[PDB]
């Protein structure tokens, strides 16, 4: 349908920055309440004074990945593992996980030549199978046409700390997500379609596409239980109960949620739908708000809402950018 605007790429960056900032109030918090939630978002969207909200190591690492698509478009892992180590050493209280701060001190020393390596001596060998690969990963749908590109870069940026299949597959699965959200407005069977397709190519036992399946039952029924999606899907750090969760979260909020006042539009229902679920809220709500972001776009991502943030200018600017890189790649 469309050719990808920029109001896409800018909705699905401020998407991210939202789900992030938002998400972040609840994370770690397993039980959370809608009530809370709305309750939440009407004070915010009150507040007098802008930028009231900080984000996490979800935006940060982010950012060093546009930063790095930018400098090096034909994609320089090196220079993206130099940019990663470099944040964490700049701002280390952002919020990253206890593992991955060892990569980057790794990364930090003198004594690695290999930005691949640290990640792989991960857990006895066996690498992270946390969502901080998925979590930053958006960007990389974002500035590649080409859905082979997608996968390998998404891969491999996934693989500078996430070594694990589970890891680097959720970043992979998530980056898809955020391809397919964009290519028009595509109908919810098509867009799972999709994702099942690829990611059985890609796994082929199948942990991603019996999650993915197990989402295509779920929207087949109604008024599932916030316990039952809890159950199937999880809502961990874990790439395995984050990414297909995220990815359910976006898709339900195409339609109405019972729970959700309507005069909340599809962008801000998915970032309170996720949050809703609990558990990583964070990580949840970013991922979810940026296929929500490139779906329905910046229109859906209202003044009040975006005001809060840390950072929103710079997000919206990198977005201009990351949209050039797009559009030389066509
Ligand atoms: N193979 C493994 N073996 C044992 N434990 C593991 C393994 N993989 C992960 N863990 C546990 O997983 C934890 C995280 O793995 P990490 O690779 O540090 O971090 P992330 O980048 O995925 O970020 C994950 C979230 O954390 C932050 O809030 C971010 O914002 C994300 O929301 C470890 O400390 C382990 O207890
Ligand atoms: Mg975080």
């Amino acid at each position: 349908g469309p050719m990808v605007s920029l109001a896409q790429v800018r909705g699905a960056l401020c998407g991210a920055l939202l789900g992030d900032c938002m998400g972040a109030e609840f994370e770690g918090s397993d039980a959370v309440e809608l009530p809370d939630v709305l309750e939440f978002v009407r004070l915010l969207e009150k507040e007098k004074k802008a930028g009231t909200l900080f984000y996490t190591d979800d935006t940060a690492m982010t950012r060093a990945v546009i930063q790095s698509l930018i400098a090096k478009p034909d994609f320089d892992e090196v220079d993206m593992a130099k940019r990663f180590a470099e944040e964490y050493k700049k701002e280390p209280t952002r919020g990253y996980g206890a593992g991955v701060v060892q990569v980057f001190k790794k990364l930090l020393s003198p004594k690695y030549s290999d930005v691949f390596q640290p990640a792989r001596e991960q857990f006895d060998g066996k690498g992270s199978y946390g969502n901080g690969g998925a979590m930053r990963v958006a960007s990389i749908a974002l500035a590649y046409p080409n859905i082979q590109d997608v996968i390998k870069f998404a891969r491999r940026s996934a693989q500078l700390t996430h070594a694990s299949p589970l890891g680097y597959n959720g970043a992979i699965l998530q980056a898809l997500a955020v391809h397919f959200a964009l290519q028009g407005e595509l109908k919810r069977d098509t867009f799972l379609e999709q994702l099942i397709g690829e990611m059985e190519r890609i796994e082929g036992k199948l942990p991603f596409c019996s999650r993915l399946k197990k989402i295509k039952e779920f929207l087949a029924s109604s008024n599932v239980p916030k316990a039952d999606i809890v159950d199937e899907l999880g809502h961990g750090i874990a790439a395995l109960e984050s990414v297909p969760t995220a990815i359910y979260s976006f898709l339900h909020c195409m339609e109405s949620d019972p729970d959700i006042p309507d005069l909340y539009n599809n962008l801000q229902r998915t970032i309170i739908y996720s949050i809703s679920l609990g558990g990583d809220t964070d990580t949840i709500a970013t991922m979810a708000g940026a296929i929500a972001g490139a779906y329905y776009g910046m229109d859906q991502v209202t003044p009040s809402w975006k005001r809060s943030c840390e950072a929103i200018v710079e997000t919206e600017e990198s977005a201009v950018k990351l949209y050039e890189l797009y559009c030389k790649q066509l």
